[PDB]
């Protein structure tokens, strides 16, 4: 990450440039797996019998 | 007072920002008085009697 001064405009406003450089690499295919179609809105109805 | 370099434009002209911050406070009312309607254009005609 880097921060650089760019200058002051005629409205007396100073500008700063912020930049972050990055990337991602997967060296072998078997290092990553994904499970799809996961449903998160289902709740179980359990029978009850109270004293 | 502060002076700051703003940058050089494409006409080879450099810009400098100069700013001065100040204020005034009167702690108590009786510390200040003003006299108005002062006339400054009136001259007295003095009688003369020369030898």
């Amino acid at each position: 990450l880097s921060v650089r001064f760019m200058g002051i405009n005629r409205n007396a406003i100073a500008s700063y440039l912020i930049s972050l450089y990055c990337s991602l690499a997967v060296l072998t295919d078997d290092a990553l797996a994904v499970l799809d179609d996961v449903e998160v809105d289902k709740y179980h109805d359990y029978p009850v019998n109270y004293k």
